[PDB]
């Protein structure tokens, strides 16, 4: 499988981006994507049972703490990872370049979404009105929440006097895990597809935006992922390491799901995969069950370290000193813009521009406009590297919350 | 408990009445209505479960009468109840008198809802397509249906010559008991968070159009609530105690529902709680399963007995002689629109159109339109009374066909 | 039942044509029609999880063969049956003649439907996004999908060497079957109503577009009935009688679905009953389970015979020669959208166009476009007819395919 896959990674990546220099790129798309499409679709699908399943059974752990206290050590986990790795994006930007080189064609068009929710009304936003409505229209946030409410109320009903009570909720109960089982079950079978998906999906986005990355580009793209290498090394391996987990034990079963959101560029789309992952190096369904969908959609380091390659690469192709030493708003606006930006296909250079406003470059000044035309030309390319790193620190730290609690 | 919402609620009431008056409204809104809208969130999510499931469950009672019984005494139960309130509030209208108080600015603006659907499309659209969709939708109507004529479908399964659908019927229909009854359980924490709810709730309604309750309004607002009050008293009461029930034990046990029902103004938001009273005051699961939902749509006692005190209001503000004689109008038009207003938060004002130009005053004729501009004013505070001679009277009704059935 | 179904197909068919030719049909269309929508109504309702739940547990049967065995064959039987009906249209209607009576008025107005999507936007979009959205939606075939490999997947779990996964396995699959069980013991009840609504659906349909079969058009009519006739025993019995299964015992057990059908039009619609006859003849659950469904929306003799019919229709009363030797294009582009035309209330004469266009004259060229407009007129009354034949196929594909495999 992982040879297969990985088979089908590099000769894919390859075979793409020949096709680009020969301009196929459309002819890529209009006979390859599909069968990479399936794929991603094929994933999709499993997202929503699997999670609401696997998380009324994940409430087999005890209340009060075990979830309280694993969800306080872990939210508190994810926004220092993210913190963390915006600044070690700050600084990849200094050390490698972004561009000083003057950008030519002034005026992109880039609209402005300002109508941008209310912070309550997103809080707000987490309860669920209709669970069956949440369940059937993706939300894998309200879907989480009443799960847990589900779990919990379910596991009281089993210390009841009553004889019929307890059994009703454990016929409940048990049919909730055997969707849950039934669900890995399939995440298996079509993982199998996962190489001709992988192969076909890379095709693509090397055949497409790959052969395009040289320039200035060339520079952030490089000064991105060199910046992501390091967030697992300086981050991951040294926070795995102190909290008594074996590194390669890690970065071997999780190497699944790696790949996955590697070429599907979903984050949410890889849960599948991501959760059978967990699950797949023991960890207990109370654990990976609300922290991989919780962190989904909240922690995005690899996104955040994005997020101030990014401030950096337009301030240089603009002109300012980044307001040199409050490019620590920076540090602080990306990591509110992780926590926002949404795990789908390539919503994080969308959601950049909270934080290039937050640095003084508004996506209006049709130099600032122009530039970020240029990052959006190298995205599929930027997006893969950040969407692993994405899923990858989900793990680690539902590995460190685990051996924790 | 009721106690710990108690102090809420005046608490609340004076609280938000004094910042109202100091011109702090808009800093209540944006500030305190979020404490009291996480109430209604937390409320509307349990709705769509806790209907279903105590349903399929509800089809335990013998089907033929039980429910065919049952059915027809609330319903003719609920048309009197209904006509009566009305009846009540023309008289409270003629007695207290609304206001004779000449219309002030024109330019009011109130387009025409001509377009309320047939009742052929309204009845045929009682039976659900997509009990799947009708169940993920909100439709707490096609949705008790549906589950009717699955339970029926399961009562039958059980007395199968087959053991194995005799079991599987047993798994359904047990599992189906867990989510019902784990939706109580629920309702029960849940319904611990409403003295923060209330308070923040009733904060706002009257700090925004408590402050408002003046002018010929305050007769209105008080010609509504001794309405009301009656309407409690010289029906509900007397209608409880010759049916040999307590009128105190009645009170207090669905005093939970009766306040949150009068702070949510959410009749249908409130059916969770309202179920759990009904169980929790030993109704069979049979009869409080089907009646309460369906009384949540067509038993609205209080917008009626609202909506005939102000047909009057704008009467006596336009100079028409109520049409004396053929009031009896407004009598029938009333209980015709009371089935049609909708549990949520405040059309019965918007359903009152269609029994404003039974009476000959059209919501189009400026000197009408500026009369029902003033009444929707002074609204949140009009609703909350009314909201809870609604949820009340479904309970009395539940109550009576307990014992008869 | 199935004499006072016939009762009221008969007096019903009668009753109707009689007001037609008086000038009445707007009556029966706003007293009647209703009645005989409340049974379209309550069959709908079971379309969903009948489908579903009659499938997970189909997935009872030897995963690898007999699904995918089954499926080749239905397949390959589908794609003969529904080429030969066509070939049996273009033959029928040149012995039995469209018209050389030169079409009149010109000025009808047809909206050309270029926006047809794409292939593979139809087949990747046969894997399901979320099996509760598709659940939730009608989509009878995301929804078959997903079934199948819930269904698959549940099996596997059953032979584990865990006892927990195989018990919450087994209460999960009997939850299922509950349903499935639950919701045939309804296509019985809501099979009460038939004759009712029968009576009052050709009421309609006779009194509105019956009164309107005549010249060219009675011809065409009468070449579309004896084609489907002829499809029948021509094509059914003798290719039920070859492989060994009694006609008079078939089209005896499926006189229930083969006469909804009819008098609903929607094949879709029919499922219940179409599923339940199935059953009722004792095709085991995991053939009939993924044969009717993946047949009530690609096996479509009765539209493709009608579209031959009509191809040739339109060509004469235009005045072509219907590109003759190369009306095999018809035979073609029939099969390719009789599959494409959707089990709906009336759409294989709009997916008609397909078909026409290949042949070589457009829906929107004025003469064509008025031509084809004659044929919608008695359309309901040709529908009534190839939605049997359509539905009475996708049983006798059942049939083989049962005794085969």
């Amino acid at each position: 499988v992982l040879q297969k896959i990985l088979i089908g990674l590099i000769l894919g990546a390859i075979v793409g981006l020949i096709l680009g220099h020969y301009g196929y790129a459309h002819a890529v798309h209009t006979y390859v994507k599909p069968f990479g499409d399936l794929f991603v679709r094929l994933l999709k699908m499993l997202v929503m049972p699997i999670v609401f399943a696997s998380l009324v059974v994940g409430a087999a752990s005890i209340s009060p703490a075990r979830l309280g206290r694993v969800g306080v050590k872990i939210v508190v986990y994810y926004l220092l990872t993210s913190a963390f790795a915006v600044t070690l994006g700050i600084i990849m930007a200094r050390l490698f370049n972004p561009g000083a080189g003057i950008h030519l064609a002034v005026g992109g068009q880039q609209f402005q979404p300002h109508q941008a929710p209310p912070l309550v009304h997103i809080l707000l936003d987490i309860v669920p009105t209709n669970p069956f409505g949440a369940l059937a229209n993706g939300q894998v946030l309200p879907t989480i929440f009443f799960a847990i409410i589900l779990g919990i109320a379910i596991t009281y009903l089993m210390n009841s006097e009553n004889e019929k009570v307890r059994k009703s909720a454990e016929t409940l109960l048990d049919a909730i895990n055997g969707l849950a089982e039934a669900m890995y079950k399939i995440v298996n079978g079509v993982m199998q597809y996962a190489p001709i998906g992988v192969f076909a999906l890379i095709a693509y986005v090397m055949a497409e935006q790959g052969v395009h990355v040289v320039g200035e580009l060339a520079k952030v793209t490089a000064a991105v992922y060199v910046g992501l290498t390091l967030q697992i090394l300086l981050v991951y391996f040294v926070l795995l390491k102190i909290y008594g987990i074996d590194p390669i034990s890690f970065i071997k079963h999780a190497k699944d799901a790696m790949l996955t959101a590697f070429v599907t560029r979903s984050s949410s789309g890889t849960l599948p995969v991501t959760m059978r992952v967990a699950k797949e190096m023991g960890i207990s369904e109370g654990i990976y069950s609300f922290t991989l969908p919780l962190g989904a959609t909240i922690n995005m380091d690899g996104t955040a370290l994005y997020q101030g390659v990014c401030t950096f690469f337009i301030a240089n192709a603009l002109g300012s000193h980044l307001t040199v030493g409050q490019q620590l708003t920076i540090v602080l606006t990306a990591v509110l813009a992780s926590i926002g930006t949404a795990g789908v296909p390539g919503a994080g250079a969308i959601m950049l521009a909270m934080v290039l406003h937050s640095v003084g470059l508004p996506l209006t000044d049709p130099n600032v406009a122009a530039a970020y035309a240029m990052i959006l030309g190298i995205d599929a390319i930027l997006d893969m590297g950040r969407t692993m790193v994405n899923v990858t620190g989900d793990l680690t730290g539902t590995a460190i919350v685990a051996k924790t609690e």
